[PDB]
């Protein structure tokens, strides 16, 4: 009971953040019908959460040291649960933006502390391997349940979908309080100036990136904000040289195996993000599956991923992360190749969707556990805070960068085959066939990126003694 | 009985040529101890066959159009059979060279005609697909038989190893005489100047490439012969402009999927040749399996390849050559990755050699049939000669080019890990471990080359109607 409550409590914010993220995507069309926030306002509800999630994440890593990791986990999760209630009673556009900003602040504080808790509470060995498998398991369970919950009761209203995080948020706070021990260490002074410039640089960079498409990549407010991001980043690096208790220990990423590992998760997160988005839009637009049936159809992904994670936890103590990452990616590579050739519209479910999803899930499950263990391998307790934050930050940062290239390929080929860059709701059934072949073509580009990820996975070079022993 | 005698007869030269090559490899050390031809002559027995095999191949493609494809097949195989008897009674170094030259001339005349017989004897449809599988099947049966026969009765004498080709050589002539019909077409005049310059250019290019390492890449006989190859090649291209009945129809390779397909088999053949040479030296030097037990240990490869060829022959009428080539290569990719991580000296047979060999065999067998069908797809009868000759030539030309890069990587890492560039018979068991890990490393570079082959295979764009229908 003590072990089971511990792993469930630690992985709670992974369940909440991913489940809330998918519910937001499902409920975004109906927010437009009610609030009438226009097409400009459609992205602010998504970018508001992302803006402060990425802005405050590096602050949230070191915050667990100077206040405590367990208290930081409850405080961060509690703010998220409260923010979801305010989000579900939004009056207008302004209230919904402030509510989404508050959720990201709560999730920015708690997400790094969740992975840092994995590193600290469970001693290296089978306990950390099992905890890592469960931590990555609830990441996938949340997203599917978001589709099912979002797709199930979105008909009655979109407000009820957001209130569903309150029962889950409260039970995780109850489990965390009654199953985690506040290890009383000496509190460490926070880097005031170092954290201010990091938060300023990250928020400004995200603002410029998000606001570019809306207003223009050279208008002046985009590059103007990017100039402030560059200025803060340079001043942050200069100040961190002589900084005590740094927000980012740059000296730490000189091991020649931390850089390789942290470069791998950066692009591996980009491949995973572009894969979920592309498959999500393809299932929604081409197949027309709807959220409820799409969510119920992805249950085999969760069961398949659970098998891959469970197997890999046992295998990580005998095989190095190098082979397991390549072995898992190899399975995913076949699943995406199969889905790149036999994925026309109207194909049945069992032979064409159950198999590649199940095979791909085991590949993702197998490769996630070794990467997570090697990310948090051999750091300490005074430097595990920021290192966990950077692993989350690089995972999320690689999403838009790779996906931007992929979406350009979808758009380029959709015009080449004959198609329109408008909404799917107006298509000629031949422009819609062009879009069908554009998505299937871009899946090869995602496969090309996955090859590069495996290319630098060959430089990881961690033995299983460092990551999953003692 | 007519179909079985036909397919066995047509692919007989592939059995002879491949089997003879492996027997010469196995028997080379014992030829040295008797004839005492020194290290300089060690390669002249191998390069003499290759020098004239590549030199006369392009002339042998057009030779069936002016004399007859059935007559050319019997004459070529008969000269190979007669040359093997002379090769087995060699008195000294000079006569062994002349005997190997005569074998290559017979193989150069028969090999292009053998693949031309596949295209012309069997109508497009299930007959050609089954004949292609058998044609490729007996290439691998021949290689493994060369190990088993070479390694079995090498003990008594190496001369008996070369006489084993006479019972097989005679029966393939008998089958070809009583199972192939001489389709009486009008004989087409031969290109005199074009064939002469093509033979001169190819022989000089091979002579310069072969004699380079022995004498040096800049001595004057290397670039001097290379100068003759370039002068002949340029003159050959000039006279082929106004050539009636050309030896190489350059205009034919402008379809944008003939170039892609023929570039695939060039580098696909280079990948395959480096894979057998690297695995052959690894098994010989590191594992110390000896020829007889190595040959018996590769019997699962023949059975595994037979399953792959048999499955692919039925699947090629429903799936395009694009997906089958990628599907076959994907299986080979996993086998080579598995062998690149869990292949140390001293590992057992069943878990570490039977599985990667069987999986790799099915992968190669699956990919071989679609490539062969698309290579000979949509040509005719008056241009099938040179097209098949070019396909055999590019397959054989890609071997040394890719293998030169792979061997350079093997050597470089052997020194990096701490090793010696001498023979394996003097090793310190720590320099042999460095060589062991060098071969395992170079298997990754072969896997990188296979990926590039897969990328080019996506541009084939043949439907199954063009290659395996009607
Ligand atoms: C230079 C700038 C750095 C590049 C990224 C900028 C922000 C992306 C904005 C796009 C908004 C929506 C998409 C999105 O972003 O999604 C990925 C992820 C969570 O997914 P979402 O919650 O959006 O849900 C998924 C739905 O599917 C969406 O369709 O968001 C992020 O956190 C973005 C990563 C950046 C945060 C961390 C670092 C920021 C600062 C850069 C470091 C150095 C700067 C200093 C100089
Ligand atoms: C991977 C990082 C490793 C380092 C990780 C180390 C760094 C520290 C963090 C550790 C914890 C994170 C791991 C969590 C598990 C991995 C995430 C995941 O897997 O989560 C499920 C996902 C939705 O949840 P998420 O919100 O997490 O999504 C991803 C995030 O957004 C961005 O990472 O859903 C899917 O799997 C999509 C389906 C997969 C398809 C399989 C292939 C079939 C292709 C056929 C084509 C058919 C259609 C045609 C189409 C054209
Ligand atoms: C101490 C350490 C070191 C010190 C420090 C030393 C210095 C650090 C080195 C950094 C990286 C250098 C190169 C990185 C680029 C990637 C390599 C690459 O580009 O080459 C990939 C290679 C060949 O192919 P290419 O054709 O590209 O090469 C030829 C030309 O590029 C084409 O012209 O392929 C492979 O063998 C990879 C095998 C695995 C792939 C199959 C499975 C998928 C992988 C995992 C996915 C995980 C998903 C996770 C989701 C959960
Ligand atoms: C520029 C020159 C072109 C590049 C290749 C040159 C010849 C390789 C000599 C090396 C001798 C031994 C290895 C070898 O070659 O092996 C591959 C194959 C059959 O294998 P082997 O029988 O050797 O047995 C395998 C044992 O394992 C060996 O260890 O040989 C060949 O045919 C070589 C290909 C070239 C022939 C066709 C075209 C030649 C002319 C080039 C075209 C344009 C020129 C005009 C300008
Ligand atoms: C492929 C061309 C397609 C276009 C073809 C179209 C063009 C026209 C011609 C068509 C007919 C040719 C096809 C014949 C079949 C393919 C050849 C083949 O397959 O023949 C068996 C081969 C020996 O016969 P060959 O003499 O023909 O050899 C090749 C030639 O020399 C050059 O092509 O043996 C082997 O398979 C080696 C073992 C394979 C290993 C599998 C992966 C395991 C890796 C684990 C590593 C463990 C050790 C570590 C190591 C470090
Ligand atoms: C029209 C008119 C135009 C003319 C026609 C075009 C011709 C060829 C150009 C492209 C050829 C190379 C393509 C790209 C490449 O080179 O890359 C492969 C690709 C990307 O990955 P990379 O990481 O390399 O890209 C990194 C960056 O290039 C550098 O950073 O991967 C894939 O999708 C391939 C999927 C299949 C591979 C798995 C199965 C094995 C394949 C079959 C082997 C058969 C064995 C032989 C047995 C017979
Ligand atoms: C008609 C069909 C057969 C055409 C498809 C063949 C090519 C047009 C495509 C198929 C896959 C593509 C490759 C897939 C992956 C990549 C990796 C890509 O790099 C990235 O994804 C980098 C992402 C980043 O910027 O962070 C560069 C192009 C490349 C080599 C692509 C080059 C073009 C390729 C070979
Ligand atoms: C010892 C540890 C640190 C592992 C490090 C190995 C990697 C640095 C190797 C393994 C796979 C290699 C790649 C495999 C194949 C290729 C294709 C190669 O070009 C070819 O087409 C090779 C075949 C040829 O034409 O000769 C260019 C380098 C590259 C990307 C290689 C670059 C170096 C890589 C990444
Ligand atoms: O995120 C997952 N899907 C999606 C991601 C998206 C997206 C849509 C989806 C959908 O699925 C979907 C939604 C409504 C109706 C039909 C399908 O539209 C914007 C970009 O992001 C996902 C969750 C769990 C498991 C696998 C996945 Br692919
Ligand atoms: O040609 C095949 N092997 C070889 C190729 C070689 C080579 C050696 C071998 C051997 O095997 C071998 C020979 C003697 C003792 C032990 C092993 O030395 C020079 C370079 O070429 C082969 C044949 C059929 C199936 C698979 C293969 Br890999």
């Amino acid at each position: 009971r003590s072990f089971i409550a511990a792993v469930i409590a630690i992985g709670g914010m992974q369940l909440l953040a991913t489940m809330d993220s998918t519910v937001a995507i499902v409920a975004l069309p109906k927010i437009q019908n009610e609030l009438s926030l226009s097409d400009a306002g459609r992205s602010w509800v998504i970018t508001a959460y992302v803006l402060t999630f990425g802005g405050l994440m590096l602050l949230g890593g070191r915050l667990g040291d100077t206040i405590g990791r367990k208290r930081t986990f409850i405080v961060g999760v509690a703010l998220f649960t409260i923010s979801s209630v305010l989000c579900a009673v939004a009056w207008d556009e302004a209230t919904l933006v402030i509510a989404r900003l508050s959720q990201g602040v709560g999730s920015a504080i708690a997400s790094p502390t969740g992975l840092a808790l994995v590193a600290t509470t469970f001693r290296k060995g089978p306990a950390r391997n099992a905890a890592t498998a469960v931590f990555a398991a609830m990441t996938a369970i949340g997203s599917v349940m978001g589709l099912v919950v979002g797709g199930a009761l979105t008909e009655v209203s979109w407000r009820w979908a957001f209130l569903v995080n309150v029962p889950i948020g409260l039970v995780m706070i109850y489990l965390a309080r009654t199953a985690l021990r506040e290890t009383n260490k000496e509190r460490m002074k926070l880097d005031a100036t170092g954290a201010i410039l990091a938060t300023l640089a990250c928020t400004a960079a995200v603002f410029a990136f998000s606001i570019g498409p809306e207003k223009g990549w050279m208008s002046g407010i985009t590059i103007g904000s990017g100039l402030v991001a560059l200025a803060a980043a340079v001043a942050f690096v200069i100040v961190e040289r002589t900084a005590e208790n740094p927000v980012v220990p740059f000296h730490l990423f000189r091991d020649r195996n931390r850089l390789v590992t942290f470069s791998a998760i950066l692009l591996a997160g980009g491949v995973m993000f572009s894969l979920t988005v592309c498959i999500g839009l393809y299932v929604q637009d081409i197949l027309g599956y709807s959220a409820l049936r799409a969510g119920v159809g992805f249950i085999p992904f969760v069961i398949a991923m659970g098998i891959g994670l469970g197997v890999s936890s046992q295998l990580v103590s005998r095989f190095s992360p190098r082979v397991l990452t390549i072995g898992g990616g190899y399975l995913l590579f076949g699943a995406m190749l199969y889905g790149s050739f036999f994925m026309h519209r109207g194909v049945p479910y069992f032979p064409n969707l159950v198999m590649p999803i199940v095979v791909g899930g085991i590949g993702i499950g197998m490769a996630v556990v070794p990467l997570t263990l090697s990310a948090i391998a051999g750091v300490g307790f005074d430097q595990i805070g920021p290192v966990s934050a950077i692993a989350l930050m690089l995972q999320s940062l690689g999403g838009p960068l790779v996906l931007a290239v992929i979406q350009a390929v979808i758009t380029s080929r959709t015009l080449y085959l004959g198609g329109t860059t408008g909404p799917v709701k107006f298509m000629n059934d031949v422009q819609l066939a062009a879009l069908d072949h554009a998505y299937t073509y871009g899946l090869l580009w995602v496969a090309g990126a996955a090859i590069i990820v495996g290319g630098m996975a060959l430089f990881i070079g961690y033995t299983p003694q460092q990551v999953a022993h003692a």
